[PDB]
């Protein structure tokens, strides 16, 4: 694919997200996810699938927001009627018969933290991997997942704290909340999560298939929620307040290599309220 | 900066920042005055142009509440149920008003918050305790009641079921570090640190967008929270057990030994109900 | 108080102490079956003891599982502690978890499979640091676990380190398993018995129907439906009649499966060689 690098070996499958300049989940992005979901659908395609980022900095930065309708359209034609939103595309990653594993270096915040939410296991480099949620702070609540999966995952108070205040969580606090399984020495990243892939990889298909599945059935939301989720954000995303913040930020040089997208989570505290 | 302040709650505006100080002399029991204020002060930040964040804290030396003032139930049940409707009257229902405010609310924590206090807290929507003098818990099983007013309902969600058990069953107290492990608070922070963390994260929300910030809540409380019904059935099975004869038996004991004063029972009632003798 | 061929009961003042000891090496055949109905026949009589402390006399193990030679027989065994389609230890685990009497299990040794569902079941689980071991084999084998390890493990670890536990079929350590929620907490061995017996003394004195009603009101939240329980039970039951799961449990008897040996002692390590 244009933006998804991916090696076989195996019963396993490694998905390299490469989107340069800077991995920003943009329409190429969505439909090249799109597309490979359909295949990992397949009766004899890999069992699991590790994903990873070819970005030295970032997993994804966050949704490309000079695109929200392009990528939208594009996220669309993976569901049905009403399906229309990065949300539900998540949803059908969630439930895909694949194990899916991301392994996370660097920075993934917004729709690149839900993008780690809606995956089954989530590893994560102690030394260098931030998670985040600036979508309240930037003046939208998070559309894609993360209202839903962080409830679950931390609890009230925590996911209160992660979504409203739009702070980044180094690895170690991130494991502490349970934005991930695991925090691990980035040395150790690479072969932990192979070794994991390779557990699985033996075991048969129907069983991962039907232990997932019902697990799924547990501790996902209704389509119902996930669709309100994302009409709410695509409502608020294209809002004056949205637009004026957004606009400052463009200035500070969002979406860009630098500061401001390095340190998001300390750029959106400094925002005029508008 | 105009803010209503209260008898026992010392209220001030910062920007869009209130802090709110608990100060009911002459231990912060929760009694009829401060569930008044209370109810006063929620009505009030139910206004559009309220402030958008709330830091909740005591004044009180040693406790943030110890728990509800035994000798004032029905006066404060009756203040309480000003906040809400029908079949309202009760502090779990109060306490479900203030978990869905549109204000952001923090729980300040140093010092003890039991029962109907930690609840309070729980009903908060982050908590942040000192790692020195932090101490949580819930003596309502011990004295001979479940809890009442959301303790159930929130520690069930907050520390799964085996934890949550631990907790309400044995009715011990909890130190901050442990109280963090188990999900209790959001984490336990070095004491000389708290207040700057705390204020830190009222000053990041203090700039966002108003109808994100509510949003965001309104969907994670959706998930998070207990229908009506089940705060009302926690309360009237609390209101029902408190006049049962054991409690009526252990309260009496608690307050021959101290109950309700500054003294060793209160600062250590975890421990002073694992020793009561049936 | 009471005594049974497999399980030795000490009763002391309010508390019970029942040790399982089913030689040779603790599996949950009929003749614990039996008696776990028959115990929990006398834990709801109204002057029964408040809390049960669960412990295995086993050096190595709590349960390595069920005694996958007797399945008719411990499932007859089963059935008589309930009503129609109750016929499963998933069922008999619920009636566990709802007893009146508080029950806390403390875990030396090895628990996996339905020897971990039975912990699950129980009210609070306390850990040695340097001996306890849980694992969900099922899905190794090649089906979901199907008495409760899906819905209590869903609950308490969350989705992401549900998949985990459940999907990899690996073995968790005390520290693991603590930071996973999968226990309450690990506690040093020496200081493992000084513990528990101090929880179950917090409660020794407390009014029962205290007790009662909030472990009630905390089950009710926290507890599947029971159609879920059976669904949870026949879903693992499909998976059991094909040809993988027949295949493979057979090359696990090969290997020792069911003696005191390798595959046994490291179970979750022995899943990976199939
Ligand atoms: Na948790």
């Amino acid at each position: 694919y244009e933006t998804i690098k991916a090696r076989l070996d195996g019963t396993v499958l490694s998905a390299t997200f490469n989107a340069p300049p800077m991995n920003l989940i943009g329409p190429e992005v969505v439909r090249d996810l799109v597309a490979l979901l359909e295949e990992l659908a397949h009766p004899t395609a890999p069992r699991v699938v590790i994903f990873d980022s070819a970005d030295a900095d970032f997993f994804f930065p966050h949704v490309d927001m000079t695109k929200v309708p392009e990528y939208t359209a594009e996220a669309a034609k993976a569901g049905g009627p009403g399906d229309a939103s990065l949300g539900m595309l998540f949803r059908k990653l969630s439930q895909l018969p694949a194990v899916t594993i991301a392994k996370l270096r660097g920075r993934a915040r917004g729709a690149g933290s839900e993008f780690l939410l809606a995956c089954d296991m989530r590893f994560a480099s102690r030394e260098n991997a931030i998670l985040g949620q600036p979508e309240v702070g930037i003046g939208a609540p998070p559309g894609a997942g993360a209202i839903q999966h962080l409830t679950r995952l931390l609890g009230r108070g925590r996911a209160l704290e992660a979504v409203l205040t739009s702070s980044d969580f180094d690895a170690d606090l991130a494991e502490r909340y349970g934005w991930v399984n695991r925090a691990v020495p980035d040395a150790e990243l690479d072969e932990f999560v192979a070794g994991i892939a390779a557990r699985m990889s033996g075991f048969p298909r129907d069983a991962l298939i039907a232990a997932k599945s019902a697990i799924n059935a547990i501790s996902l939301p209704a389509p119902a929620e996930v669709r309100a989720d994302a009409a709410l954000f695509q409502q608020l995303v294209r809002g004056e307040k949205v637009q004026q913040r957004t606009a400052e930020l463009f200035k500070q040089g969002f979406q860009t290599r630098g500061a401001t997208e390095l340190d998001l989570g300390d750029a959106l505290g400094h925002l005029k309220a508008v």
